[PDB]
DNA sequence: TAGTATTACC
């Protein structure tokens, strides 16, 4: 049930929610990336994220760390694929660690 | 899994 690797989307993040995530300790993660997306024409600003935790984490622990309003899923793709997907719009909020095999 | 949404990796 608890799982090491999760993606997340957070739609219309507020400055508070961005700070919560910004302020996460980097010791929590083997790899973590968060991109700001959805800022272009007629479209929803959101965080596009991926977390590879040091330890496996339950669904509700992940929501505690990242925020109540996040949509989260067990990651099916590799760290590298997620790194590319969450970097695709060119405005990264944070990235720490390195992608893992 | 719940929450926010059409954004969400393979
Ligand atoms: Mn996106």
């Amino acid at each position: 049930q608890p799982h090491k690797r999760w993606v997340f989307t957070l739609n219309n993040p507020s400055e508070d929610e961005r700070k919560k995530i910004r302020d996460l300790p980097i010791s929590l993660f083997d790899y973590f990336i968060v991109g700001e997306e959805g800022n272009e024409e007629g479209r929803t600003p959101h965080l596009q994220g991926f977390a590879n935790f040091v330890k496996k984490q339950t669904f509700n622990k992940v929501k505690w760390y990242l925020g109540a309003r996040c949509h989260i899923e067990k990651a099916k793709g590799t760290d590298q694929q997620n790194k590319e997907f969450c970097s695709k719009e060119g405005n990264l909020l944070m990235e720490c660690g390195a992608p893992r095999s």
